[PDB]
């Protein structure tokens, strides 16, 4: 019977929309916008409009809460969908309001609610259905008790709707559709998917897990930077799946006068057991169960013990699930991680790039953005921001836009005109001004993201390209071959070469090509942990790297520590010992099954301690040569691609004269010409302005002042200031070390011995 | 304290019974850890109630704690808690038994071989294994999918009628496994046998003379007035497989093996020094007999020599503690200590004294037949095909350690993988170019680990060890010879 | 706690108000400084009452303090105190205006050189100039 569909949580909040997958439409020959009949329990029927959505699975039907209550069904059940091609345009529809929704209004229901809701909607409606219409503050639920024709009818412009009479009573099924959904969460795709996987099944089907004897999770710790909107995620999940979300705040359990505080907690838990499938949310967990050494009195210990005893008291009983939020996974008491208590941890990281866009596209819903607004550019230029910061930025941009045009909207008051204020299309200047006066919150925080650097940016270094290809791509793409052959992949690679070049660019390019997270570690923070705390920091860095597997960890300037060891200090060697030993010990404990690569780059190889260069640690050594011809041309093209044009010069000629030049020097050479262009353009503008003040309106017509192009003469002007960044002796030392290493692998070939 | 007194009084009234106290550290931590006065009152009440068990009834009190140092030493006097039992992390057999116990109600498929499944779970406990089983079942469920079905009020039977768990489920669960042991020492009888290593008849003879004899036949030792040697120090070129020798002799002696590495030794300089050494040697003693193994013993001096000259104090601290701890050993327990190093001339002379590490054994590089045997040990793999002779492979590889041979063996598999993957990609491309040209599933290229693969792999043969080291070691040996 | 609460609902029931909490560091100090137990309760009460400003509210809360390190970090999340303004020490010109307002009631002579005084008073605040 390939006609039924299993209901699932939907995204669209409209009362008459259902989301279907394309194979279902192809199988049932259902078009877009047609009326379909849905049947559930209690012999109830409803009419819906088919809408396209590729997110939903073929077997699952996305269908909202209002029709879910109309059909007297719950999520996870099965409904019957059939085509309804016999629908006819309605003649008259009689609707009545519920008694406990019109309390204290005293107004025209038709003009405020019915007319805007039924305008250009063509909603098919049926007798006995409940539909919810939003208003100023409340949401009014209306019931169709009479229709013509019955039971199926289509709202049409020539339809008489009556809304006069005594309101009907409550339907005892709450017939509601409200509050947040999945559309209000952005930039958390992976985390939201993970939360859905392990929370939906124990709640939607409270017996299938018991059939296989799978223990559902009994506690989930969502930890991340503050302000990311974890409470919103929990509320959306609870409201979508269907539960009794009971938020208990942190400080509210501490302001009470001692004893009764504990009682409150106890009450909450029992208050959450009668209602069946409930999701308790303990916000600000660190404020009531902090680190043990922070505690100084006795009440906090009693509260912690009470919480632990109750949490162990959730053994079986109902399907209640405990979700707690904190800041970092080391501030809470270390005793709240024993099996049975909080054991699953989810990292809600800082949104990056693409995700940020959706956040803005959520906030700029009602506001009418101008055509000149480029939200993609705003998302790209803004980094280190969280949802709260972006919301505040949008709010202050709107405030600036309305402040500029104050007198045009009758600055006094007088029932502010909606169209006039809506005409305030926010401009790009407003967004830039808001960006200038906006202090972010993330700032100093490690960022995990997928880089966008591609291989064509660098020349390619086809030998090194193939070597890194073999080292990285194959283990993750095809691990079946490795497990068949039993070979254990290499875990570390060490680069060496002249300073600058393309180390970081190569690492980011291979990380992008492998489609894996990237983490950048630099020398200054290495020396930061050198001067003091040297054990923990590396530990949580490695746990963070492991948690987001697969990833390509990068250690930049690993030799820097040694640079501190060899000098006139002779005091921090203990710190270097601490750092190196911690790094080596943590690499030794890294299981080979987890795909966490480690790439370290050192400018001076032979100073580093030969302890690292041993099996089980960074094994392969790769020499990165200076860019030559083709790589130089690629770097120059990438640099010039940013904005200006150079359609007057020969690039391979410049590459010919620039032998022995590193990539950074080429970037500086490209940058100098732009400064020359800026100076010439500004001086020309000043000359034009001065000759304009000498004779008013001297150039009435705006001619072609120097437009963007880097002319040839600018290229000689910039190139005259060129530096040989690296001296030849550095190349001599690098090649001498390379040949010293290579001479080990020297043997007089082979002759197929006795085969 | 009223509840505790009531519990003890009730247990007194109801015949010989067992009282279990869970999380004893939560109620009786160290005295100086305690801050207020309620904790001290509770601890003293517990002490008094414990001391009040004179006769009374046949009541036995059993308590569980995580670490043996968190307990207030007041709860260690005779009459109070005096017998200690350590429930260590289960070994491979224990993991297999736990997996057998948990995978009872689950209807598995006829494709499960839990041997390597337990083998690949180094560092897990019972709860982690149960979570892994649940995750595997959960993948079984989500791969089945609730594709428009009517599991209402009959869900359990309707799903249990036909379900199974396959290899891919357990593989995923192994990927999504976060072990809880990790940073924790391991004690278990090793598995490496004498066949794994190659030759070295004299070293094996000496090791079995100094290890196997005093444990299997201690009566003759006592009759003849024997004090067996307590320590042996291995020295030689690096990468010769000293740890293999130690593990093999431990396996032959059927004694537990405990390993301590270099980085941990250097880490113990800065911060906790007394506690770690004390607890590790106590743990070695309690699990007698055991062969305690120290790796990279010379690294201490390797940090002393440099432009810093500040870590020498902590190095002397650790070495002093270790020396004082060996001097306290007793012949009662068969505790054996083995040290390994590659730079013996920088070892402090205080170590090489009677009672401490005295016997020195030089480990020569594998030669001729030993190279054949180590390759044969490496010759297992899964995909060895039929291969070729190896005597001249040993003949050509004079002066090559085990690490170089392992690298040479590993490089050939890399070339084979590259060949197989490039062939597969070319085949996939030609499938796109010509549809339906490979309707029949033609067999993929076999594991052709062929002569040419080895020939190209061992073209990059590295002389990892130099030549002057051998004369240095033989000069040191001649210095020993008198 | 009763006084602070009563002040909050008293400000709630009257008009758009501006509650000014003076010397905030005296009641919400650094975590390590909170040796007692009453301070934690007062801080929690303040946080809860601050968060109890649900949407419909005309109350704006302003606070005064020294360098923004003595204030406990939990008071600087989103929803609580978020906007910060630095009232720096006035410069020579600012000192000139401070002298100007402070001397409007005063009857000065014809030898007064307010510009020189403003120039020479580097390192002073309004109270010092008033004194
Ligand atoms: N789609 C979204 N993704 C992430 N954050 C959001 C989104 N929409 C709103 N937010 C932010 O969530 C905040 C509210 O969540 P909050 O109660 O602060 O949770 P928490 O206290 O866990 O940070 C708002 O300030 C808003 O800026």
């Amino acid at each position: 019977r390939p006609n039924r569909l299993i209901v699932d949580e939907a995204i669209n909040e409209d009362n008459s929309v259902v989301s279907l997958s394309q194979p279902k439409m192809d199988e049932l020959q259902l078009f877009r916008g047609d009326t379909v009949l849905l049947k559930g329990k209690k012999r109830r029927e409803a009419v819906c409009i088919v809408l396209s959505d590729d997110t939903c699975s073929d077997e699952k039907i996305r269908m909202n809460r209002v029709v879910r209550n109309n059909l007297r069904v719950r999520l996870g059940d099965v409904i019957s969908i059939q085509p309804c091609p016999d629908v006819k345009y309605g003649k008259r529809i009689h609707v009545l309001p519920i008694d406990d929704t019109v309390e204290g209004i005293t107004g025209n229901l038709f003009e405020v609610y019915l007319k805007p809701y039924f305008l250009e909607a063509y909603r098919p409606i049926r007798k006995g259905d409940i539909f919810l219409v939003r208003g100023g503050m409340r949401a009014v639920e209306f019931k169709v008790v009479e229709t013509d024709p019955s039971p199926y009818c289509i709202v049409a412009p020539d339809t008489v709707i009556h809304c006069e009479g005594e309101p009907i009573k409550r339907e005892d099924e709450e017939e509601s559709l409200n509050e947040v959904g999945y559309d209000d969460i952005g930039g958390c795709r992976k985390q939201l998917a993970q939360i859905k996987e392990m929370v939906e099944l124990p709640l939607r089907h409270p017996a299938l897990f018991k059939a296989i004897g799978v223990k559902p999770p009994r506690g989930i710790l969502l930890y991340g930077p503050p302000g990311t909107g974890k409470t919103l995620i929990a509320r959306a999940v609870a409201n979508e799946t269907g539960a009794f979300f009971f938020l208990i705040n942190g400080p509210e359990i501490m302001s009470k006068l001692a004893g009764e505080s504990e009682s409150n907690l106890r009450k909450a838990f029992e208050e959450a057991e009668k209602n069946a499938p409930a999701i308790i949310f303990i916000d600000e967990l660190d404020a009531i169960a902090p680190k043990r050494e922070k505690t100084h009195g006795e009440v906090e210990r009693r509260i912690v013990s009470q919480l632990l005893t109750l949490m162990d008291g959730l053994k079986q009983r109902a399907h209640v699930i405990v979700m707690a939020a904190t800041n970092r996974p080391n501030s809470i008491d270390p005793a709240l991680r024993r099996f049975g208590r909080f054991d699953r941890e989810v990292d809600i990281g800082i949104p990056d790039a693409t995700g940020r866009l959706e956040i803005l596209q959520i906030h700029t819903k009602n506001m009418k953005l101008a055509d000149d607004v480029d939200l993609e550019q705003v998302a790209n230029e803004t980094h280190g921001h969280v949802g709260a910061d972006l919301a505040a930025l949008c709010s202050e941009a709107a405030l600036q836009a309305i402040r500029k045009k104050m007198d045009l909207i009758d600055l006094e008051d007088e029932t502010i005109d909606a169209e006039v204020m809506n005409s305030l299309a926010v401009t790009m200047d407003d967004f830039r001004w808001a960006l200038s006066q906006s202090n972010p919150s993330a700032l100093r925080e490690t960022v995990v993201e997928v880089p966008q650097v591609t291989w064509e940016d660098i020349g390619g270094l086809e030998d090194v390209k193939r070597e890194l290809q073999e080292l990285v791509q194959y283990p993750v793409e095809h691990p079946d071959k490795f497990l068949k052959f039993g070979m254990t992949p290499s875990k570390g690679v060490l680069f060496y070469g002249p300073p600058g070049c393309g180390k970081t660019l190569l690492a980011k390019a291979i990380a992008n090509e492998c489609q894996a997270n990237f983490i950048s570690i630099k020398g200054p923070e290495l020396l930061t942990m050198w001067f003091g705390e040297s054990e923990a920091n590396v530990r949580e860095i490695f746990d963070k790297a492991r948690q987001a597997a697969p990833c390509v960890l990068f250690f930049d300037e690993l030799d820097s520590i040694a640079k501190a060891r060899g000098g006139n200090i002779g005091d921090g060697g203990g710190a270097a010992d601490r750092v190196i030993n911690q790094i080596l010990t943590e690499m030794d404990g890294m299981s080979t099954k987890k795909n966490v690569f480690i790439i370290g780059a050192t400018n001076r190889p032979d100073i580093i301690d030969p302890a690292i260069l041993r099996p089980g640690r960074l094994d392969q050594l790769i020499y990165i040569p200076l860019p030559d011809e083709k790589s130089r041309v690629a770097i120059l093209k990438a640099n010039l691609r940013k904005s200006p044009v150079a359609k007057d010069v020969d690039l391979e000629f410049l590459a010919k004269m620039t032998n022995g030049f590193s990539g950074a020097d080429l970037t500086e050479i490209c940058q100098r010409a732009c400064k020359l262009a800026i100076r010439e353009s500004i001086e020309s503008e000043i000359r034009r302005e001065r000759e304009r003040q000498t004779n008013p309106s001297a150039m009435e017509v705006e001619e072609d002042d120097p437009v963007p192009e880097i002319r040839r003469d600018h290229f000689e002007e910039a190139m005259r200031f060129a530096r040989r960044s690296v001296s030849d002796n550095d190349i001599r030392k690098y090649e001498m070390f390379a040949q010293t290493l290579q001479q080990s692998r020297g043997f007089g070939s082979f002759r197929f011995p006795s085969g």
